[PDB]
């Protein structure tokens, strides 16, 4: 039959062939020998700081490819505008070593990178992304204004809108525009004397970095961290987000009246800010993007992981469950309720959020659309399937082919 | 070359050097990862009408024999050397060779040990091995299979076992067990293409009827075994009801649960996989251990294409099945898994929940890291179908690759 990967859905018995994977120009971590697919950070995409300007030869072919994708998307491949834009990039790279993107080209690549993200289950919304062009930004102070504007438009008083703000691309031998915090909104992680952590253990390093930079630390379990913004060749400046801009949601349970007394809460805007956006060779080191949460992100990973808030035991104890024996499924029960609490608290506060059932179903729809439009959809199974009730959602039964397509979002080294 | 493996719950890190011993290829390539695929597109076990290339078979054998002698600390010894010459001698003259019982036993245990998808490998060292290469008829396979079942079941105190029938032979049919497990409930296609019983067993159920089985009309009708001897039409054999133990499902507090009339068998025994040791292929080598609650409560009873009883329990639990956000599905799933554990514990039948199971697997990873420098594991199969991140394995990176001896998938005999 077809000489492309055969993909099967064991629920419906249907079959497909991903032919889009042939389009992947970049290798991943696997080899016919062993599969390193479960690795979170395989040393592959990892955009390690490559100071000295890139091989004009390599950058060019990467650029020629993107421009082709662009004209193809506007249905003018082979046209005169297409060949001229091509000559325009080659010429520019010939005389300066790099090149720049047209407004509409940036919008297209930004959406494509989201569209190409293997780990994102909410890609059915890929077509609807507000792109803020901030390639004019020239100061860490200005970066803060842009971000504040982004948070304002994205939060939109609970009726969340996906968006991304693109700052100046990396320049030959010049400093990068970086955001030190992993997310625009992060709770503090206070290292205690006994060795424990107050707040979110995930953010201990960034919290300690904000202190070494002049932040006056609080002592709560949910203190919002300040942003460490870094303009080219300058030490990072520190900014404190206006509390009114950071919308949060106190958590309560629909029937367990005591849950509200736990004082648990979560912020509404999920915005990655430390990922690198790559388009046609150009690298955008600072390009924060945001959408809206899928309840399991808050209810299962952030609130229940061993290395995060780890509230499973406390909650189970309040439910009067037998936390002394694994066979009581006390973990499963408290997890369900905690997740139900996130959903209920967000809906009540009229803030955008989607549950893992609704989410995955729509991702199935996304796969069917992409199957027709591109002949496949790159997906990372372990990331698409929810952290709870896995085989209860439809993606669990859907085989998935994983691979790297550009534009793309890549991980990048911490500036420090 | 050697993959850095990290656990994101502890920050610990290890290097897998065991993958270096992989002489077989997977489906993955640097271009794209096909790891979430269940079956191999090409890594199958093609027919055996001709003899395997002696040069190759010989090298798989030499290596396995090396493996066997190293295991008993008699490497390079006299026995090791004279055993290699025996195998060289036999292969050169007949194009094949045979294994000695002890070697078989070593191989069988290694195959389990190398099983990437198995979460209960901490038990790999405790396996009762029944040598059934002394078998010559389907009627003999049946007796053999009945003993395995009697032993393995052990009145509810399950013990892990495997029974090995004759290896494959060039230009000769393979001994085969048509059924995928020694115990399966029939799947009867009724009215509107819907199904009564177990949907995954529609085909096997039909093939049985086609060979003279008097079908039933229940949701849990224990199927018969279609045993097949080389180049002979398969035969039908009914299992003695007293041999097939079963657990009726009821709930700790939900009085109405038992009313649902749900039940499941005690013995999980695969019978359609192939065991490969030192190049020799065993097409009929049924094996079993004991169920992990989630296989029953989550996959078998709740999969959409299986019994799919989720909505019923939800309605009985008087839940809001109008919307997804009420998490009525996650809620029912948990009570059903709770029921399976309760019922099995009440009937005194061996069973392990997914929390206990994954904790012990973590230990196994550790025991293996020190013992061989790594442990081949398929993440998507090790992490339970529910409460994934709630278990330790979820937060553990894993490397997957093929080691031999090994259990492999093989084409259906029909
Ligand atoms: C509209 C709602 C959206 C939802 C519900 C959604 C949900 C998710 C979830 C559940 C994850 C994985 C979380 C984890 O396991 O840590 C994820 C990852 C990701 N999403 Fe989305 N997403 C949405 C919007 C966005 C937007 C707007 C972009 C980009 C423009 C995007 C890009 C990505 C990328 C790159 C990843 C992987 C990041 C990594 O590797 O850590 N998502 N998304
Ligand atoms: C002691 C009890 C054992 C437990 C609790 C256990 C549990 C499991 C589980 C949960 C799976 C995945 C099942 C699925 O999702 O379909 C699995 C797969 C597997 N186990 Fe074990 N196992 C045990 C004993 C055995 C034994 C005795 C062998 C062989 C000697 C074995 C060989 C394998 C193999 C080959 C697979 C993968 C099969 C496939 O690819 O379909 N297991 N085991
Ligand atoms: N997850 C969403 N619902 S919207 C996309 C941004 C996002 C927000 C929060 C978490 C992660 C997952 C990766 S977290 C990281 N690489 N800093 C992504
Ligand atoms: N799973 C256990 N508790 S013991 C191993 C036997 C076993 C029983 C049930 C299911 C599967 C996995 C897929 S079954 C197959 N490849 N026909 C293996
Ligand atoms: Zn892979």
């Amino acid at each position: 039959g077809p000489k492309f990967p055969r993909v099967k859905n064991w629920e419906l018995g249907s079959i497909t062939y991903d032919t889009l994977c042939a389009q992947s120009q970049q290798d991943g971590p696997c080899t016919p020998r062993r599969c390193l697919g479960s690795l979170v950070l395989p040393r592959k995409l990892q955009t390690r700081p490559s100071p000295g300007p890139p091989p004009a030869e390599q950058l060019l072919s990467q650029a020629r490819d993107f421009i082709n994708q662009y004209y193809s998307s506007i249905k003018r491949s082979g046209s005169q505008a297409h060949e001229e834009r091509l000559q325009e990039v080659e010429a520019e790279v010939a005389s300066t070593g790099t090149y720049h993107l047209r407004e509409s080209e940036l919008v297209f690549g930004a959406k494509q990178a989201w569209r190409n993200a293997p780990r994102c289950v909410g890609r059915i919304q890929w077509g609807k992304l507000q792109v803020f062009d901030a390639r004019d930004c020239s100061s860490a102070q200005e970066m803060f204004t842009y971000i504040c504007n982004h948070i304002k438009y994205a939060t939109n008083r609970g009726n969340l809108r996906s968006a991304i703000t693109v700052f100046p691309q990396r320049a030959p031998g010049r400093g990068d525009f970086r955001i030190w915090n992993s997310q625009l909104v992060r709770y503090a992680g206070y290292r205690q004397q006994d060795g424990s952590v107050r707040g979110d253990p995930a953010n201990v390093e960034i919290t300690e970095l904000c202190i070494q930079h002049g932040w006056t630390p609080g002592n709560g379990r949910f203190d919002v961290l300040p942003l460490l913004l870094q303009a080219p060749d300058e030490a990072p400046e520190l900014f404190v987000l206006p509390p009114e801009l950071v919308l949060e949601v106190p958590l309560e349970h629909p029937t367990l009246e005591w849950f509200a007394a736990l004082g648990l809460r979560w912020y509404a805007l999920p915005a990655v800010s430390n990922m690198l956006l790559e388009i046609g060779g150009l690298e955008f080191s600072a390009a924060p993007f945001s959408g809206w949460y899928m309840s399991t992100e808050i209810g299962t990973r952030n609130l229940c992981d061993p290395h995060r808030y780890n509230i499973l035991e406390d909650v189970a104890v309040c439910m009067d469950l037998d936390t002394r024996t694994t066979s009581s499924l006390w973990k499963d029960k408290a997890a369900v309720e905690i997740n139900l609490a996130v959903l209920h608290s967000f809906q009540l506060a009229k803030v955008t959020i989607v549950d893992h059932h609704a989410a995955t179903v729509s991702f199935m729809k996304h796969l069917d659309n992409e199957q027709k439009a591109r002949g496949g959809c790159p997906a990372d199974w372990a990331w698409i399937v929810p952290p709870i009730s896995g085989s209860l959602t439809p993606v669990f039964h859907q085989e998935m082919v994983n691979y790297i397509l550009s534009p793309a979002f890549r991980y990048q080294p911490d500036p420090w």
